[PDB]
DNA sequence: TAAGTTCCTATTC
DNA sequence: TTTAAAAGAATAGGAACTT
DNA sequence: TAAGTTCCTATTC
DNA sequence: TTTAAAAGAATAGGAACTT
DNA sequence: TAAGTTCCTATTCTTTAAAAGAATAGGAACTT
DNA sequence: TAAGTTCCTATTCTTTAAAAGAATAGGAACTT
């Protein structure tokens, strides 16, 4: 794509393309310096510090949908997030003294407006509203994440895709992360970590996620229908290894969880099952799904303290420059929370405690016996995750 | 009226129309284009969005009284709520550059003027207005009482019996919420529902989302001890007025959700507050501008002070300090405000009076018996509107008493 | 005083004689203007808006101080607490076009800063750790009323001065206010006010606060051998009825209960008395000694609630547009309140109540009988200070 | 020191002596304007505003970096943290009207250079500082691990007693409090006090005024369980060293109030950090412009994030946040360690190891006709108050 | 010996 | 690190007279 | 009959 | 009445191809 | 007398805005 | 088939600046 196009070439390489351009004043050519002007004026902006994949994408529509110019007296425009514009325009200009730069803030004119109104005049909160109801029902969180989850289960085309699908949702759900989140796990940081309540669970990392903190992202047996480790087993032998896919424009992690275009399809086809009205509103929550459905859930059940740790939202209880730079380590989701989401334990509001539930089997007991052939049943991600951790999972899974 | 208009006129139109009446300059035609010019400006300083009526309509009126113009200069000025002044009278130009344009800030102190007027007040109706409210509570009378007799100032003096249930509904209404006309005025009537209330059992709560901050609230009914029931004049009402169909009120053409009801009529305000103004049950009613339906809401903003709990004001009154955000009001106000309990400043509780009658109880019995749906017969106007288990809920504490 | 001198005069005469003093430009003139300056520039800045006494006094210093001018040139300056000095300057103008004006914003040059250093180099906290001290010590806050009061018992050398000075100390402890709150209440608002634990107590009415936000004033039988209604009782049986004093260039009320001119012979006093340490400290707190220890009384025993209230500071749980134009009613101070301060009663933090003291005789009690002549002990306040109260005091009084 | 003599100098004395730099045109002279131009410079944007030793001594070094002038053109600029440059030159050149002055904003992007710089990287600070810390805490031991650690890496190295003393109670004092070395450095022994705390019964609490933001805060010390107790490294650290007369630290010679004694020297932190780095007894140490002495700050920080109590950093750690503040009472009662804090119920729990702190408390509270304090920490006698030197002393001798 | 200081300069919060 | 200055309205004090 | 309405304008929050 | 605007970095959607 | 007053001046508190937007209150001629 | 992909564009999150001040860390030449 564009953005990997413009990480291939070369500083001066883009700078001397930019140029050529308004040599030959052509319309073909001054009309697609939208990629460059962007990567431009944001090394202009920022000195030389690098742009992400996302930023960029989203300027160079803005920037793209924005340019105009005329050619007759060397006079261009566009449109672009910032606020010194006139540093900028000068910057532009020394670059190409013959032409006249005007960069108007993102943050009209009538005829258009008009237009656009009176197109409209033909035609969140709805969602908001419609979550609510979703939840506010007949059924519990639980209750509508196995829906959900099932509604895949007919409809996909493929194994893989069924797989993707009902994995990346229960992921998402589990811990509260955006699809990013699970997408970008560094499949080779697997590591099996204790928790109290059940024995072991499975612990990955991802480091880009869209606010910079790195947070991890779990996996452990649950009690009833819906079992993590179960999907986590179909995924890993259905899908293989991502190479990690550059998302900056500069010069360590060869491999990503799932695949970026995952999402669209995931989307798409969430949209199409629609086993809620929800899911039917344009620009409704999509994959982000499983992220308020874990949030309604912990409330619901009366630990909103956990939100913000579990879902990973800066924590604004503690100065931010004793956060950005006197805390050295990734906040810890507490032990019971996954005690509570793997349904083996209840919390009691009062007592302020985890009750475990008289299910026949115990979760740390059977992790024993486990503990007490992974390369075999995980081919393709033999030699990329821990094999203490496949073997973990092919033995659980055996073992039931 | 204007703005409904303005609301059934498709853009272009509406653009079209500006323009031709500057084709033939006539002083008839370019006297009109204040609504036209209204909508232009606003949509100009605002990209496309949407204007409010009420915002419309104040502006409306400021343009069309500051509006002038030069047919052979071919100059046109006005004022307007706005600072940008050139930004506009440019794209105004664009729309019409045979004219020139002039917007003057509706919004921007000579000596001798000042010093006369002093040397004129030297020698011999709001801040009127507010003396008369703090004498109103001042005076001998509490809260209650106040309210009782302003309630009964309605009772002979109506003329109907719908509107004397539309006062004293929409009174007390509006004291028990603490809220605005347009509070009690734009509550979705399918929103009604039974909530429960550790003190009083439970009470009913409906929602208001068009409010004028914009910040959704709810609006509640429920038991009260003595001559003032809000359950009794809340079964009154509804068996004399009917559902409204909600109104637009903004420019916009979303005919998506949009509640298809309103709880009152928009023009019940300007009886309202005529009867009250006539009726004059207080001094205070009688200074010109001084509140009228707004009453309800000083007396529970004076109320909650007085009794000392400031803290509850901003949400009850609802002030500015993936849920469809909104705040409620905390347990205990219900508690305090249906009288059956009271306030105790030094250890901060609600404390039930030893009178027989605890409210918590009475709803027990009325919710064992279910299956009469009688409720659907008693308020046939909001059967298949108000939810039916809350028609059944007040049919039964009506008849049960 | 001028002050007076200027309420008495009118608005055109005043802009009259403001001019005259530049139609013939004399030194002598011009240097008066001040007074009338002040006022030019405060009607001005306001328009029209009246203006408070003391305002007036500061800024007449504040010019005054630095009025200056040269009769040449037709030029003159002086300080004024503004920020849109131009706008002034050109008001004044107009007045007297021949003339320059310029407004010196009140809250540089080198060599004036480097002199004032130069200078400095060659020479309230402490109060604050006084007052610490004085109350972070053997004697309680009662003992140190008593001490403080009884200060006054002999040095006083008349017995209206000795009356007002205890008085007024003890009223401004009571009611947690400051001078001017006690000095202006309204003699004819006093009322017999219903209180669950002391029968009744007086209580009476302040407009004409600093804040400008109306409060009460009480008295009440108190406990021991320090009791309110007693020396209310010996001030009405010495001062008399003082006519209200107006304290802006403008509202009714006919009198005030102290002169104004009280606080000074009181500061005066107390700072001589020095009963305390903390009093001999200049500028520290004299006549606010009362409030002070009030506030550190409901703090120390554990009351704060109640603090502001009691001594009325602007509600902050509130919207200020509902404080402005919504509220109506003075919020109440709580009835526990001066169940506490009468001493008749002690407050359980953990019980949350007010236990009252084995004492043998009841204030409710007693309070009856005296409900079950007034008019001759003070017959000063006769007809101004209602009888029911009037008789309540007198009979209380002899009933001991 | 030049900030020292600036302070003893006249005001008067100091702009005369800036001028005659001018009168006779010397490189000599005019090169060493410096501290007088800086102090004048401060003067003229601040309005007679008295100036901090440490922003003195920031803002004098960058003058003199930047530095230059012709005396033949009679023309002098240099850097200043200013925006309103001209503003200043007029002033400075009313006192010197012959010349010309240009005040360069320290604070400022030539696309040619940027692009060149990125076509350059394209081919090929606290970033490592970073990287360690992270490590540091990354790796097994806990954070009271490695503090203990930390704490014993100076019990052998350090070449004399008060040392060794002073650097363990300082680097522990910087962790309980979470303060910086100044926060330690500049608390007024005189203000020392035994408070109540309903979790160990009292704890030691000084106060310290003259800290970086200008935000008083409070200073503890406790008994812990475990083999780390501060009570422990106060008392070697009183028995060794000696009250230190207030430095003055600022050109504002106002002669009343001001504490007249701190609690440790100015220095300490040089020779403290110069130790720690060659201790190392961490990576983290070893790296150029890392923490040092600030590393207790951290850990603390660290510590009660990481403990699932981050409402408590801005408190303890003294954060702008929305009668001074003081910390929560379960704070210590936490990093005394005699008890544990429960995420779920949100207590905290005293471990039923038999000591029991509050119940000691009574014990030493309840003996007196002991003012043997006096006698072992004779050189605070007179300065820390009695009542607490007898806790200490007798606290000490009781275990 | 250096670890300690002393007194600026360089870095960081 | 951090981030509300100041208008406007009291309460002390100075000092020359009064009782 | 005048209280109630209709639809702007004037005021206030 | 109200009073944090917006840069920067995700997550939906549109629509023409692929299987 | 020197405490008690006058009448300014010097210090020290308390509380804060402006204006685009969006309601509520009033004016008049109509409606029932 | 259309579900599943590509590769942009359109919407919707999430957190916060810039720089004057004010400490802490390091460089070098001295010192106990």
């Amino acid at each position: 794509s564009q953005f990997d196009i413009l990480c291939k070439t070369p500083p001066k390489v883009l700078v001397r393309q930019f140029v050529e351009r308004f040599e030959r004043p052509s319309g073909e050519k001054i009309a697609s310096c939208a990629a460059e002007l962007t990567y431009l004026c944001w090394m202009i902006t920022h000195n030389g510090t690098a742009i992400k994949r996302a930023t960029f994408m989203s300027y160079n529509t803005i920037i793209s949908n924005s340019l105009s110019f005329d050619i007759v007296n060397k006079s261009l425009q566009f449109k672009y997030k910032t606020q010194k514009a006139t540093i900028l325009e000068a910057s532009l200009k020394k670059l190409i003294p013959a032409w006249e730069f005007t960069i108007i803030p993102y943050n009209s004119d009538i005829t258009d407006i008009v237009s656009s109104l009176q197109l409209q005049f033909e035609s969140n909160s709805h969602s908001k509203k419609m979550l609510k109801a979703l939840l506010s029902e007949g059924e519990s969180i639980w209750e509508i994440t196995e829906k959900i989850l099932n509604s895949f289960e007919y409809t996909s085309r493929f194994t893989k895709t069924k797989t993707l699908y009902q994995f990346l949702f229960l992921a998402t759900f589990i811990n509260c992360g955006r699809f990013s989140d699970i997408k970008n796990v560094d499949p080779k940081s697997f590591k099996l970590v204790q928790n109290k309540y059940l024995g072991v669970i499975i612990q990955c990392l991802v480091t880009e996620t869209k606010t910079s903190v790195s947070r991890h992202i779990y996996f452990f047996s649950a009690r009833g229908r819906i079992d993590p480790l179960v999907y986590l087993d179909e995924f890993l032998r259905n899908s293989e290894p991502v190479l990690k896919r550059v998302n900056r424009t500069g010069n360590k992690q060869e491999y990503q969880l799932l695949k970026d275009n995952l999402v669209r399809s995931y989307n798409k086809a969430l949209k199409k099952n629609a086993p809620y009205p929800i899911f039917a509103i344009k620009n409704g929550p999509k994959s982000h799904i499983g992220r308020h459905l874990m949030t309604s859930f912990l409330s619901m059940k009366g630990l909103t303290e956990l939100t913000n740790v579990v879902g990973n939202w800066s924590d604004k209880r503690a100065s931010a420059v004793a956060r950005t730079t006197y805390t050295h380590q990734i906040t810890a989701i507490p032990d019971h929370y996954f005690a509570l989401v793997s349904r083996y334990y209840a919390y009691d509001p009062i007592s302020k405690e985890m009750i475990a539930l008289k299910d026949e089997t115990n979760p740390i007991e059977e992790w024993q016996h486990i503990e007490q052939e992974g390369s075999i049943r995980y081919p393709a991600w033999n030699g990329i995750i821990s094999q203490e951790v496949l073997d973990y999972l092919s033995s659980y899974i055996n073992r039931r």
